[PDB]
């Protein structure tokens, strides 16, 4: 027992991360097979950065002007374009340790581990949900950029995510794999703002659930509710609405526990309307809401990765 | 910018996990050079762990009783021995993955990354502290044990922890890799319980620093006041004393900020005695006591490992 926000062994993508530099700027590279992946602002000057023109400024770029390094050892770069916002470079030798993986876009609410690098080395890595509003809480610094998201299924790496920008309030946004942004932010350093955030309801249910597994139960209330009537309560509080795939998706943990989704529901408004009085729930004094419920299943069950 | 909980890349330990079975016991194990080391009451039966004689335990065993498996390979065992609560096997090959390493027994509130693993493979990272009363609050199920607690510097692995062991309110008990428990604990299911913790002053302190340089300063008051008063009401809150090293160790990050470490006291106090108030810092309705000042300084100057 006990529950802790848990990012996947980073093993298999510490093993993909290069250095890009261009000129004078230093990013982080994924590289799979013979292609290394990257921020296309890696093309950019400081004072390029204020309003780019990429086209402009790549189509002056030839092959050499791209260094790769891993370790120590330079990869020759043999081709290069531009999808969206990342850069393709073609280097002539497949990364040896390329893992089975794959390219996903993720919905809100879905959660991934970030390993955060510098100069293609890692510094750590977290557990990160992505935002109702397209953007994540993360820790990330200058360098970071080209930093990649990811999941875990077996042996199969999905990466969901590269890392581009922060935005007021120190929150984050970046691309899918195919270089389109989360959410209408624009690799330009021009004043833009994310909006208005939400709780992700289906979330904060599956770690309620995580919480009576592991016995802390002292918020289940004798009530219950309907979709509609939790729905008008939670949209007061700026939760998003709950859905009848929310349910399905919470059946697995409503059946170990035994209580029914609406059942929990209602414990959840009554904590909405009343607050913790001080008190915990698995160690925390507010309602956690990036753990899905697969991530809650995943750890309450120990699955493991090979 | 930002400030997350953030383990250490796990993939160098990860190729150091194995499985270990003797007769019907699994758990985990860790290879490095040419010893597996492991939790000794893999030798136990569930019904031998209510009261087991290790030394008769383990004399009725040779080498060929002991099954290692690293991924779908099996490890010859070739010599076997007991130090304190962990069992060594000597294997007839090394590892050809082992790192730069070394055995070290930390302190109450230093923290460390957990690989957890099943069955030799892992599940997930997550960061823990040494708690005072030496238990961490991990996530572990049967068959967890054998999972290791480690800090990276550079490309130096520093194993600390090995798991044996969860106690009442699902915290966890474990050794050094000398197999010396942390605490008072035995490797027995016979009712044992950890004493009342208290919160690490220091960290607490390291954290508040950390919100200031993330511009989360709200609670910043206009007061100072000294070790001893402060010391005062820290005992009332069951806060650990702050001493003179402490204040020595946060020098860095006072100087980063440009507060003193006893004005950054003073705030700290005033939070003791008002609360938040329904507030957060860095995302959290309480005070974050697992991030040591190293903790802190390492993820806001983005240093690596390799
Ligand atoms: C990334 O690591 C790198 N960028 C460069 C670069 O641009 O080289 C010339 C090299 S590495 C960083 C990661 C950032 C730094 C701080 N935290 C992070 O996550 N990315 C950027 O520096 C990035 C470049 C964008 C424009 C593609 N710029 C930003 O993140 C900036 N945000 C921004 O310009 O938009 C928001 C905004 C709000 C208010 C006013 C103006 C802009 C921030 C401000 C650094
Ligand atoms: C470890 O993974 C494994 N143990 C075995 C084993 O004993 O094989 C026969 C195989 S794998 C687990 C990890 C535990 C399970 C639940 N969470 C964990 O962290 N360790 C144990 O099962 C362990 C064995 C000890 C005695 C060496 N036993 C315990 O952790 C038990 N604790 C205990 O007996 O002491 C506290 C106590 C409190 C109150 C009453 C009685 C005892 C718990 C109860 C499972």
């Amino acid at each position: 027992s006990g529950f802790r926000k848990m990012a996947f062994p980073s093993g298999k993508v510490e093993g993909c991360m290069v250095q890009v530099t261009c000129g004078t700027t230093t990013l982080n590279g994924l590289w799979l097979d013979d292609v290394v992946y990257c921020p296309r602002h890696v093309i950019c000057t400081s004072e390029d950065m204020l309003n780019p023109n990429y086209e402009d400024l790549l189509i002056r770029k030839s092959n050499h002007n791209f260094l790769v390094q891993a370790g120590n050892v330079q990869l020759r770069v043999i081709g290069h374009s531009m999808q969206n916002c990342v850069l393709k470079l073609k280097v002539d030798t497949a990364n040896p340790k390329t893992p089975k993986y794959k390219f996903v876009r993720i919905q809100p609410g879905q959660t991934f581990s970030v390993l955060a690098c510098y100069n293609g080395s890692p510094s750590g890595v977290y557990q990160c949900a992505m935002r109702p509003n397209f953007t994540i809480k993360g820790s990330f610094l200058n360098g970071s950029c080209g930093s990649v998201g990811f999941n875990i299924d077996y042996d199969c790496v999905s990466f969901c995510y590269m890392h581009h920008m922060e935005l007021p309030t120190g929150v984050h946004a970046g691309t899918d794999l195919e270089g389109n942004f989360y959410g209408p932010f624009v690799d330009r350093q021009t004043a833009q703002a994310a909006g208005t955030d939400t709780t992700i309801t289906v979330n904060v249910l599956a770690w309620l659930y995580a919480a009576v597994i592991n016995g802390d139960r002292w918020f289940l209330n004798r009530f219950t509710t309907t979709l509609n009537d939790f729905n008008l309560v939670a949209m007061k509080y700026n939760y998003e609405p709950l859905t009848q795939d929310h349910v399905d998706i919470l059946g697995p943990l409503s059946a170990q526990t035994g209580i029914a989704v609406l059942d929990m529901c209602a414990s959840l408004k009554e904590l909405l309307q009343n607050g913790m009085n001080g008190r915990t729930i698995l160690g925390s004094a507010l309602l956690e809401d990036e753990f899905t419920p697969f991530d809650v299943v995943r750890q309450c069950s120990g699955v493991t990765f090979q």
